[PDB]
């Protein structure tokens, strides 16, 4: 119940929603929510 509680510092962190990731594939599957990435279907 206390928000704020960042673990790992890793170096994949996204500035478009603030979060990390331990790999960087791993946040090349989330970018689609913000750009355009791999197909989406229409
Ligand atoms: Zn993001």
């Amino acid at each position: 119940g206390s928000s704020g509680s960042s673990g790992g510092e890793k170096p994949y962190r996204c500035d478009q929603c603030g979060k990390a990731f331990s790999q960087k594939g791993s946040l090349i599957v989330h970018i689609r929510v913000h750009t355009g990435s791999g197909p989406s279907s229409g």
